[PDB]
């Protein structure tokens, strides 16, 4: 099961399967998440340890129990992989580190006006993995495994990673595969795959893979059948291509914006066995059950469901759960009674999960944010909203006051600049509106409504759901809460074109009551406050970053003016409507 909690001042003892340098702990957790064996990680900031070569140190760990001895160590951050965490799994990491120099193979040097300009050049260079900017020349870099070979504290250097895996690369996306055609170049790794697309997906998430050649099982040389060769080159593109019977080549799809493959392989393969280390064997009823059994057991990486009469009892046959060192079968045999497949633990396309005084946001920064517009005499943006599921958006009830809740509404998602919206821009239409039963147009109670879209949305890195809060467990005092929208930047201002963001401290429910003596601030409301949500931000998100994670805490509802001194914003408190949410939303 998904496990997002972190452990402060804590180091896990032993169990190392890999280690590298990473700029912070969440980056290390992402490495853990994508490593085939990592369940647990411990990270050491520059302050925590005094062994120079351990600083910025990221240690990836496995354990047959799923647990390891935990030792106290001031400043060390331990935690879990995000395997099994669905759409919270993400290869994208846009943080820029001030005062930090991440080192590697410097292969390209330029002069640019800002760190941002440097990040962009890295992002658009097929070979760039991370970069460093000084203060103004710009260094693009790669390294073994994509992590820096060293990380040093230098006050006037900023560093960050290519935003390629955030879908921001202008580099092309190449969906073409080439039949009977082999690449040469630099082989960076070699694994067995059942077909070419699995191999292409492994290439896409492999740090140093830019293209691949796969060898089918009809391949002349028997010992090389099903070999998937991950490759790269200095230029980043193949320098030759050789015609070759029974040979399939293609490219990493990491630059692809809307065809980025999921980092799991969900096809079932009849007549094939996947060899590996045996982890557990049990009698389940059919291949699908066997695959779920593998997905729920986190150390399982792939399986074979046997169909030999000797391996079946009554409707139930042996389900061989297996793993290997690198996540791929150690053998693939093609004449067997039964079917093989992979664990879905890393699938991230989901099933729902558990502005005055701000600055420009960046594309995909807030991927759950939507704009709710109305086609009346003109089309206009009225409210924000939060994507919480393929078909579901959460917003404010008052957005529909006296409004013809029919074929008038158009929901926009995955969008940063409203001015970019033309009548050809794709949009979601409303299939159904769920205003809270106890809502009333002239009162602020239960300011919340669901919207079922007429079609489900595909999750991308610029369009995906925010997670909701766990139970009524808001005893936790959130410290890093933010609010976004295209609303008025001042009282009596205008709608903004570029989605805005602001960091607002939360307030107490009694202190908030003290400042609105004319209304009743209730338990089901949460308050927060020269910086505020304003007109047109209605219904948008109030998000809090907990354990490096983002939670949806409030729905922008109301305030007296905008950004008025000691009159804070009132948000519908999401914790207190989970019952109704999950209710209306897990049905129909
Ligand atoms: C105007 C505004 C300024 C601001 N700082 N921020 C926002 C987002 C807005 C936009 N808001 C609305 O346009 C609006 C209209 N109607 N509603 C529902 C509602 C809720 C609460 C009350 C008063 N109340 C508080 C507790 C009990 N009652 C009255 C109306 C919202
Ligand atoms: C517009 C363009 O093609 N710019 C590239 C730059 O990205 C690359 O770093 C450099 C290599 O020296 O060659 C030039
Ligand atoms: C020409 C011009 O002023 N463009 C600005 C840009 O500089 C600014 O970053 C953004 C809001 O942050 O609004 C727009």
């Amino acid at each position: 099961g998904c496990l997002t909690q972190l452990y402060e001042n804590a180091f896990f003892r032993g169990g190392d399967v890999a280690s590298m340098y990473t700029p912070n702990a969440q980056y290390c957790q992402m490495r853990c998440t994508f490593h085939p064996r990592c369940l647990l990680f411990s990270f050491l900031p520059a302050s925590s340890i005094n062994d120079m070569e351990k600083r910025f140190g990221c240690f990836l760990k496995d354990s047959v129990t799923g647990t390891l001895p935990k030792v106290h160590r001031t400043g060390a951050v331990s935690g879990h992989s995000l395997k099994q965490c669905g759409h919270q799994i993400s290869a994208c990491h846009r943080d820029i580190y001030k005062g930090v120099d991440m080192r590697g193979v410097n292969f390209n040097v330029s002069k640019v006006s800002s760190v941002e300009e440097c990040q962009k050049r890295c992002t658009n260079n097929i070979r760039c993995q991370f970069f460093s900017y000084a203060t103004n020349n710009c260094l693009l870099k790669y390294s073994p495994g994509g992590t820096p070979t060293a990380i040093k504290v230098l006050s006037n250097v900023e560093s960050g990673f290519s935003l390629k895996p955030c879908a921001l690369s202008e580099i092309g996306c190449h969906m073409n595969i080439f039949q009977h055609l082999a690449f040469s170049d630099v082989d960076v790794a070699r694994v067995l795959t059942p077909d070419a697309f699995v191999c292409r997906t492994i290439c896409t998430y492999h740090p140093n893979c830019l293209f691949f050649t796969f060898y089918t099982n009809v391949w002349k040389i028997e010992s090389q059948r099903n070999v998937c060769l991950l490759k790269t080159s200095e230029s980043g593109t193949p320098s030759s291509s050789t015609p070759q019977e029974n040979t399939i080549s293609g490219y990493s799809l990491l630059t692809c914006k809307r065809t980025l493959p999921e980092p799991c392989h969900s096809k079932i393969y009849p007549g094939v066995d996947f060899g590996g280390e045996e982890l557990n064997v049990t009698f389940v009823k059919g291949v699908n059950v066997c695959q779920e059994t593998c997905t729920k057991m986190i150390r399982c990486q792939f399986f074979t469901y046997s169909l030999l009469p000797e391996d079946c009892k009554e409707e139930k046959c042996k389900c061989f759960l297996r793993l290997s060192m690198d996540g791929s079968p150690t053998r693939i045999a093609y004449g067997t009674q039964g079917s093989s497949g992979y664990s879905l633990r890393l699938c991230n396309t989901g099933d729902v999960c558990t502005i005055v005084g701000g600055t420009n946001s960046s594309w995909g920064e807030w991927p759950w944010q939507v704009s709710l517009q109305v086609k009346l005499t003109a089309q206009r943006h009225l409210c924000g909203g939060s994507l919480i599921g393929h078909q579901w958006v959460l917003t404010a009830a008052h957005c529909f006051d006296g409004l013809p809740l029919q074929d008038v509404w158009r929901i926009y998602s995955g969008i940063l600049n409203l001015s970019d919206i033309t009548k050809d821009t794709p949009f979601s239409q409303i299939k159904e509106i769920i205003i809270h039963q106890n809502y009333k147009v002239s009162e602020g109670n239960h300011d919340i409504a669901l919207i079922k879209l007429q079609a489900p949305l595909n999750y991308t890195e610029f369009q995906k759901p925010i997670c909701l809060p766990s139970k009524g467990d808001t005893s936790t005092i959130y410290t890093n809460c933010w609010v976004t929208g295209w609303g008025f930047s001042k009282e009596k201002g205008e709608i903004q074109n570029i989605l805005q963001k602001v960091n607002i401290p939360l307030v107490t429910n009694e202190e908030c009551q003290k400042r609105y003596q004319d209304y009743k601030i209730t338990q089901r409301m949460v308050c927060a406050g020269g910086k505020d949500a304003c007109k047109g931000d209605s219904g948008g998100p109030l998000v809090c970053k907990h354990n490096g994670m983002w939670r949806l805490v409030g729905i922008t509802s109301w305030g007296e003016g905008c950004a008025r001194r000691e009159q804070p914003g009132v948000y519908t408190k999401v914790a207190e409507y989970m019952d109704w949410i999950l209710e209306k939303t897990q049905s129909s």
